[PDB]
């Protein structure tokens, strides 16, 4: 009975979470009428081939266009953050757009690019802020608006110090331009009604129980974890299975920094050295001419002999077999749930953005270790540490422990489940 709208963003990283709650909410046992707004035009051509797949194996959930002019280019700018500065500033209008809805909403959950615009102005509609990251890192965006220096840690009280090599450094930019539309909407969180965080309790214990006191971050409403978020299925399965199924247990090596474009040519032949030294087999997401005179030919042909050097995947379903022994990840946060929920060990290795903070949580949480200097030696940081990675060890362990406690926070009864539940039997 109750009608959401589930409002997401731009780019996968922002999508996939939005699809998975989307799709959480219209089923049982929470069973609302569930409404997905869409921002087109979409930023990439391969997001309009998924969304499209969604809606029709999700036929009782109503797609929702909203349309945003893709801002003009710029020298300095970068084209993601330039898009997401026009979502942010479009946000306004959803009111508006929302409440022309039918039935009734009762409730929003959106993007944090529209929280000025949802929270700011008329009609005024029930918002739940849906952050796409980490609770470490959301607690770090919520501070943005009160950066003054970049000579020390910033240390928001009750919270672990935030080193500021971990620290985005457009954060200390109040004027750059992912800086200032975060400013713009961390400043409203407080008119939310909750932050909804596709994390779990046991994942990040100590973040949340600061949160939870009262006395950490006040003018927040409450941090509400709801994940991992299981993810959806896909009328065309993982083509890699049938070789996955031939490999032995826990053997192979998942690559992938993610769906933009991340390292250099220089970077990935390194990486490429690594992994033919290893001798491991592996799947690894390169973003096949371009890459046979990249590596040149005889290690083109070596890496080919032990794995796939592929442009897409579907990467739970990786994550998922059996034939899979550890991730080397950027920690992209979904990336970080799937892996998670599967109790895949994780190799760290972040760039920017959330990813340094992201691979602290993985290895605060021991779902994974970080490699602080990847970036100095990749050949010999791949060549050291994939071993230990890929080892029947505590490592392992204490990442299969991870996975049970992801798989137990969204059953029934569990933490996150349970959460949901309540927020969902709150609605009108
Ligand atoms: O081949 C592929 N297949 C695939 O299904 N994904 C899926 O993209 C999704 C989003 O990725 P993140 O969050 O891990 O990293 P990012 O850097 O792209 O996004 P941000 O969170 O930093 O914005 C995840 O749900 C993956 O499962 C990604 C790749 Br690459």
């Amino acid at each position: 009975q109750p009608h959401v709208v589930v409002c997401s963003g731009a780019g996968m990283g922002h999508l996939t979470p939005f699809l998975n709650l989307a799709s959480a909410l219209s089923s049982a046992p929470y069973n609302c009428k569930v409404t997905l707004l869409i921002v087109i035009p979409l930023i990439t051509d391969a997001e309009s081939h998924h969304i499209s797949s969604f809606f029709s194996s999700h036929p009782t959930i109503h797609r929702l266009d909203f349309h945003v002019n893709l801002p003009a280019p710029k020298p300095n700018v970068d084209p993601f953050f330039l898009r997401y500065k026009s979502i942010s500033d479009s946000a306004h209008r959803l009111p508006v757009h929302l409440s022309a809805l039918s039935p009734p909403i009762s409730a929003v959950f959106s993007d944090f690019l529209f929280t000025q615009g949802l929270n700011t102005t008329l009609p005024h509609l029930p918002n739940y802020t849906f952050t796409t990251t980490s609770a470490r890192f959301f607690t770090l965006m919520s501070y943005v608006p009160h950066l003054a220096s970049s000579s020390s840690p910033v240390e928001i009280p009750g919270l672990e110090p935030f080193p500021t090599d971990n620290i985005p450094p457009p954060f200390f930019n109040p004027e750059h331009i992912f800086t200032s539309f975060t400013i713009s909407n961390a400043k409203y969180f407080s008119l939310s009604k909750g932050i909804l965080v596709n994390t779990f309790d046991s994942f990040e214990p100590e973040t949340l129980s600061a949160l939870n006191s009262g006395d950490t971050l006040s003018d927040l409403p409450p941090v509400i974890p709801i994940g991992p978020l299981n993810e959806l299925e896909h009328n065309k399965q993982e083509e890699l299975l049938p070789w996955l199924d031939q490999q032995p247990e826990k053997s192979v090596l998942y690559v992938s920094f993610g769906n933009r474009t991340a390292m250099s040519s220089d970077q990935i032949l390194e990486l490429g050295m690594g992994l033919e030294r290893s001798d491991c087999r592996f799947i690894w997401v390169v973003k096949k001419s371009e890459l046979r005179k990249l590596f040149g030919e005889e290690l083109y042909l070596k890496l080919s002999e032990k794995g796939k050097l592929v442009k897409w995947v579907n990467q739970t379903e990786i994550l998922g077999h059996t034939a899979v022994g550890g991730f080397l990840s950027h920690c992209g946060w979904n990336s970080v749930m799937e892996a998670a929920r599967r109790g895949v060990p994780i190799l760290a290795w972040p760039q920017h953005g959330d990813q340094r903070e992201n691979a602290w949580v993985v290895e605060k949480a021991g779902l994974g270790v970080w490699e602080r200097e990847w970036a100095s030696g990749i050949q010999a940081a791949i060549v050291e540490k994939v071993k230990m990675i890929m080892g029947n060890n505590d490592l392992r362990k204490s990442a299969m422990k991870v996975g049970e406690e992801a798989k137990r926070a969204c059953d029934v009864g569990g933490s996150s489940a349970t959460a949901l539940m309540n927020i969902i039997g709150s609605l009108k």
